[PDB]
């Protein structure tokens, strides 16, 4: 079927959209880089498999890959903006509306540009990745946690009105996903590099180790399947356990 | 010690400031009918316990108090929005940042303006005043829904980094609380007049009734009290056991 | 790969002992009514591809399954229980002690036995099949909503210890989970025959259906397969939605 | 009114006996060292706004209780079980079978007890002390974490169908609750006096201490009071902020 993928090289991108193409699907990739006609082609040429576009904003690409491919079957939106730690007093108001505008705005357009049509055609997938950041907060990163939860909690309401209509919505939450080459959040170097982070990974996860884009991909595919429409509303903590809590002095 | 109330008239803002000023706080008041003095003046007069500002921003309003009354010891964020059902292909992308700047945007503010000045005494209370939806989703509130999660989630984050400094952070999700004259969320009118709303009430929450803005008045000033710090950053629902959920075809209402 | 579903021909049983047979494991079942040879062979008759074992006890099941199919790499404890409705002073203790034995010291008894050895190859997959219900809850219903939630925290806890030996534990809780011809918990009789049954279900979930036995065994063999190991400590909610909850007066149902 | 409160001698017993008794409360309060007469005697003696009691089972308590003060107002079930770690294959069956038994068979036998009664009057507060260890759990404590669970949701399914009744229904769930002299959970030794033991709790609560029996008896009697009925339901977490994560390193 025809998925659509965002910020296809970053965070849980290339996963996603990979594992999606195994599938059989058509999948149009969404990406700043594609901005650009050097950046497009080149990716469409690393990928047969893989449609990218240029369209940035969302309900312009929405209407792109309907018109290109015939409709959406399949939105994955992988939302992404810079981690800065601060504490509260030292950021400025504009970083949060940042942060809001990245990670809870963009899903947001995206299902406002895509949901008609599938509620007419009573079918179709919602993916939002967000973060399990919520779920084992760090201190001084306010900003990107909170609008991961809103992320998160938009998923969840909008399972409620559109499983009337046979849609399901579910979110990722991911914590330690190696991302390869790309910064957002996890990159090579230095998480599977250096030993300092190789031990706190190693700490801090049940699984003691980070997550896979296969693990992501897998699960991305499994639900947008429509094998297991029943656990619409999910959210997934894609975490290997974190986190693991220090335990009394004198235990390992 | 100095509270700061927000949004006064509506929602939570006036359990908490009469009961704030009966544990014995000076009660500052922010309204958005206060940038008029006539508005000002005639709340002043009614309650001459509390003391309204006129300051709209939130670095303008702590800057304020904090002149007038020494300092901010308890910011009480009552934030509101009206919440407009639709279907998610029927909002605008305005109307989800709409209700993120008021639900989201305008705490974190205060929190920001605010901090410094508490993190320095090493004292301090915060208490955002969200929403219960979240734990109990209507279809067709998600924009309201999902930027209510994200204020009682910044609550709890900031209650990891405020520890260090002794300053606990909570936020109270009301539902189905009673707002008396306020529209916002729950007016006497028609939630204790009409039948059938007194029927959904009675039906939809365990206790059988709205929440009274006592009870939350109660909530903030033992909590703003010092009396349990150790809850920080604790998302309480004040909800009466809402959401009652539909037993078997057989079974007593 | 061995696989020990139990009592498979109630809830998720034969959902997860199907799919997880398709997907290429050899599927060791318990049921109760297997201790009788009739049974276990009519059973073992119309399943060809499955692999009935008579062993009651979980010891001795696991025990039994690891002679006959040289290991056990997936354990999915599909725990029952018929529930009683009683409110709390109707019900007897021992009403609460039967719950926790069949839903928590049964699923905890089967890790015990088995742990050790898939500890030892530092591979192994274990799946509770718990329930939905501590997520919305019913009025009269305590018994069993505490004990599954009680299974649903303790698969949380041992995916933290076991994560060392590359073991994932999961939740599965499922809600309205279509049965078919198993009283637990949503046969089709009357759950898809029945016309105030089929209106419920279609008010309660947002998919306004059952959740089909085939579904379950997907997310059993999906999680089984060794694909998204790092979900381990997962509870999943497989309800369709539930609950959905009563709007306003006036809004569409 | 008149109040109950189990295990008083442990964990959360001193704070909640002591507190309600502050608020005007007659305090009945079991313990096991009570099926004594030197020691329900000495502690009546040393407590006189406190009522010890030797009665040892559920039902029994409750019957005694009505019948010395009149009825039951307000429950405080308080209770306790040792914690041993240990992995999974190393427990025996019965060791999960205790600690069922101990966290969650006895607070669903006393409100099986005592809810008639509240019932009939359409008055009364129940609270159960728990445990945040759900809420963050260490490894190799399945028993213990997963049975204070059970309780933490039996109590807010019974908010459901008592709230019909007018009776609240709350469980309060501590870690790194100071437990002075008891050794049930955090003792003042070591948990104050070594310096391993304050840097782990130091490190791993945002407030960065141990919790008083104050706060959590301040807790008892805010909600037993009827101040505020209407948070019927609530699991709190009275940890702390714990678990604080450990961070990325580099990061203090
Ligand atoms: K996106
Ligand atoms: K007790
Ligand atoms: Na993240
Ligand atoms: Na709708
Ligand atoms: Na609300
Ligand atoms: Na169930
Ligand atoms: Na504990
Ligand atoms: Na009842």
């Amino acid at each position: 079927s025809t998925a659509i993928v965002t910020n296809v090289k970053h965070f849980g991108g290339m996963g996603s959209a990979l594992r999606l193409s195994e599938a059989g699907h058509t999948v149009a990739c969404h990406d700043e880089s594609f901005k650009q006609k050097d950046e497009l082609e080149a990716f469409a040429e690393t990928y047969p498999q893989l449609k990218p576009m240029s369209e940035q904003e969302p309900a312009e690409l929405i209407e792109a890959v309907t018109s290109a491919y015939g409709q959406v079957d399949v939105l994955v939106s992988n939302d992404i903006f810079a981690p800065e730690f601060q504490p509260i007093d030292k950021y400025a108001v504009e970083d949060y509306r940042g942060a809001v505008e990245a990670l809870q705005i963009r899903p947001f357009a995206l299902v406002n540009a895509v949901a008609s049509q599938m509620k007419k055609r009573k079918s179709g997938h919602i993916i939002f990745i967000t973060s399990a950041a919520p779920f084992g907060p760090w201190k001084e990163l306010s900003t990107y946690t909170s609008a991961r939860a809103g992320a998160s909690t938009l998923a969840n309401a909008l399972s409620k009105e559109l499983g009337e209509y046979n849609i399901p919505v579910f979110a990722i939450g991911p914590n330690y996903l190696h991302s390869e080459d790309s910064p957002y959040f996890y990159p090579t170097e230095p998480w599977k590099t250096n030993p300092e982070h190789v031990a706190h990974v190693k700490k801090v996860t049940a699984l003691q180790r980070l997550g896979t884009q296969k693990e992501l991909g897998e699960l991305v595919a499994f639900l947008a399947s429509g094998s297991c429409d029943y656990l619409t509303g999910q959210v997934f903590w894609l975490a290997g356990g974190f986190p693991m809590i220090e335990r009394f002095p004198g235990m390992p």
